[PDB]
């Protein structure tokens, strides 16, 4: 009935909607870059966590973060029965009757929007184009601030399995941080002090099939605002596209592997040594696509700016140092917009 309450896309697709409603249809300029992406000209960066202390993988990790901003993590310790469980339980929640799922809506009373809960992202203006997907957005860290009213009670083991999966990726977070601290020549607890009691979120994305996969986005082109993201996809058939130098490339998170991409917070803190990739998801006609992304932010203690240990005489500050409040407002507000916030920091 109004633009502040957008529809659940899964139920639109399940209805057999003849064509995407105008609220999801892209403009002419945006539609010439999405229907076709190229393949990776260079093979996909892969890192083995079991030998990440070795000198060969560190060079592989450095090349990944400096040339692409993302990499596939293999041999990560997280058991496959756990990765399948958290994915299967996510699928069972999305396949519940809609009236059960609206109890966990992110529109409080069906009216006032908030981030946490089941739905889509914030609709700022009436003519804002919506993504062709829904997501279940939940806070996982710190545990004390967890709102269990939004954690699905059915299937009954969702809360325990998510809690168990989150602790496993948090340890992966700390192992990737220690390795990145060695590539930058910085001390470990520079990041850990900023990760202490820091926010972390779990985003369950559901990408329904679309009747016109050439007119919509599953998720808008964007870069994450976190420090970095740990992504898990359920039998990825395709859809994720990453941008480099204006050119879009297809990337496929193979099963049992975790994709880890850097966010905008890391690019500023490492003074642009490593990059934060702009990425998107495109739909297709037949099959739905489910992914879970673990987003790890920094706390609110230190300003968002290049690490002082990285600003020697040969390489000065390439970004401005900004307060944390001013940073999160820019990231949160520019997600629905075309321009990218972090570019305004470049000096
Ligand atoms: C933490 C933040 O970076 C993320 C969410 O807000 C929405 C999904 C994409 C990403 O931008
Ligand atoms: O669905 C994907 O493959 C990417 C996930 C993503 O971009 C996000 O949730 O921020
Ligand atoms: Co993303």
């Amino acid at each position: 009935e109004s633009w502040r309450t957008p529809a659940i896309v899964q139920e639109l697709a399940a209805a057999g909607v003849e064509e995407p409603p105008s609220r999801y249809v892209l403009g002419e300029k945006d539609r010439s870059d999405e229907l076709v992406a190229a393949e990776l000209p260079e093979p996909i960066p892969v890192v083995d966590l079991s030998r990440l202390a070795g000198a060969d993988e560190a060079a592989k990790l450095r090349a990944a973060l400096q040339n692409w901003g993302f990499f596939l993590l293999t041999n990560h310790g997280v058991e496959t029965s756990l990765m399948d469980d958290v994915l299967n339980l996510a699928r069972e929640f999305f396949n519940q009757p809609i009236e059960r799922k609206r109890k966990f809506s992110n529109l409080i009373d069906g009216k006032n929007f908030q981030v946490e809960g089941y739905g889509t992202d914030r609709v700022v203006t009436q003519d804002q184009i919506l993504d062709w997907s829904d997501r279940l957005f939940l806070r996982v860290e710190p545990k004390e601030e967890r709102n269990l009213a939004f954690w699905p009670d059915h299937p009954e083991s969702f809360r325990d399995v998510l809690n168990e999966y989150a602790s496993r990726t948090k340890r992966i977070r700390d192992d990737i941080v220690q390795a990145m601290s060695k590539l930058l020549g910085l001390d470990e607890d520079y990041f850990f002090d900023r990760l202490n009691k820091a926010p972390a979120f779990a985003r369950f994305n559901y990408y329904p099939p679309c009747p016109r996969p050439d007119l919509v986005f599953g998720v808008r082109p964007h870069s994450d605002g976190s420090l970095f993201t740990i992504l898990l996809v359920d039998e990825d058939v395709g859809g994720l596209q990453i941008q480099r130098d204006g050119k879009w490339y297809n990337v496929q998170v193979t099963p049992n592997t975790l994709l880890i991409n850097l966010g905008d917070t890391m690019e500023v803190l490492c003074n642009g040594i490593f990059r934060s990739p702009v990425h998107r998801v495109v739909t297709n006609a037949e099959r739905e696509r489910i992914s879970l992304a673990m987003l790890y932010s920094v706390n609110d203690e230190k300003d968002i700016g290049p690490a002082a240990g990285l600003l020697d005489e040969n390489r000065p500050a390439r970004y401005r140092k900004v307060s944390v409040g001013e940073f999160r407002a820019g990231i949160f507000g520019k997600f629905s917009r075309r321009e990218r916030y972090i570019d305004s920091l470049k000096i």
